[PDB]
């Protein structure tokens, strides 16, 4: 499942293997033109054993790395580059990024030719992959991952009440308009625009309007997407219920407007990968619980 490629050059003997017992410290020497540099270093049942430089070390490209023990890698940033005659694309540079809230610094030039892998399902670093020797030639670390079938629209939980009648579109083809219609307590009427098939949807008012009229954004869907959602909800009085007065959604290239005044408790739905197609909560004149799913919408 969760299997990264090896992104970058191949002129070198480094890559997945076995025979490493173990590792201890990572350097990464940033030649004159790439990273030039490199040493590995093990860890047995008793101390520790030197003797891995490898490459061509320099007072101006050398790294040092002290990898803990108890260090769980969760994050990595790498970056490679190619220029005419590099026959062998190399490595720019490299940045760890650890469990513990260490990062180190870039160990060379950040670079446009880049890829990122990090680990959310629970998985946790076990080695490295990527053909090196004299050049850093790529880098890479797979991680553990299961095998399931496939499945269908995970369903999530929000917050905001437990009475009121359950609206759960589940997901919509897809979001061709929004609006949002406040009230004078808080978000009580929401309608969007949609196509199925060949129809085209227009209203969607299943909520309390208000004489505070609408506001309206039309989102590019082929173009730009809701990667996640944001709000804050205060408390009403009389009783142990919620309501939500301002709720946002995270759009980039663009601006989404502060629909309504922040204030009260802070909220957002986010998850990897997935993108936003339906909701789910409950209402049945107020927006007491606003609640979003997920699903792969990814190349």
């Amino acid at each position: 499942a969760q299997k990264v490629e090896a992104g970058g050059g191949a002129g070198g003997a480094s890559w997945d293997d076995g025979v490493h017992d173990g590792v201890r410290k990572v350097h990464v020497g940033q030649g004159q033109d790439g990273v030039s540099s490199i040493n590995v270093v093990y860890a047995k049942d008793s101390q520790d054993v030197e003797g891995g430089e490898h490459g061509k070390k320099t007072l101006l490209g050398f790294e040092t790395f002290e990898v803990d023990a108890d260090d769980y890698i969760v994050a990595v940033q790498v970056t490679y580059d190619n220029v005419f005659g590099q026959d062998s694309d190399i490595i720019t540079s490299i940045t760890f990024n650890t469990f513990k809230g260490k990062t180190s610094p870039p160990y060379g030039l950040e670079t446009q030719k880049k890829f990122v892998l990090k680990d959310k399902n629970g998985g946790k670093l076990v080695g490295f992959h990527g053909r090196a020797g004299e050049a850093l030639y790529a880098l890479g670390a797979y991680f553990a991952t299961t095998t399931t079938p496939v499945t269908p629209a995970k369903k999530l939980s929000a917050i905001g009440g437990d009475e009121g009648t359950a609206w759960d579109d589940g997901a919509y083809d897809g979001v061709k308009k929004v609006y949002v219609g406040q009230g004078q307590d808080g978000i009580s009427a929401v309608k969007f625009e949609y196509n199925k098939g060949a129809e085209n949807i227009v209203g969607g008012e299943h909520g309390k309007p208000t004489l505070l009229g609408f506001e309206e954004f039309e989102i590019d869907y082929p173009s730009e997407y809701i990667t996640a959602v944001e709000g804050t909800y205060d408390k009403i009085f009389g009783s142990d219920g919620l309501i939500i007065t301002m709720l946002r959604f995270k759009t980039n290239k663009q601006t989404s407007a502060p629909f309504g005044l922040e204030a009260g408790t802070a909220f957002e739905l986010k998850e990897e990968g997935h993108k936003i197609v339906g909701f789910h909560g409950k209402a049945s004149e107020l927006l007491h619980q606003f609640g979003v799913h997920v699903m792969p919408l990814t190349n």
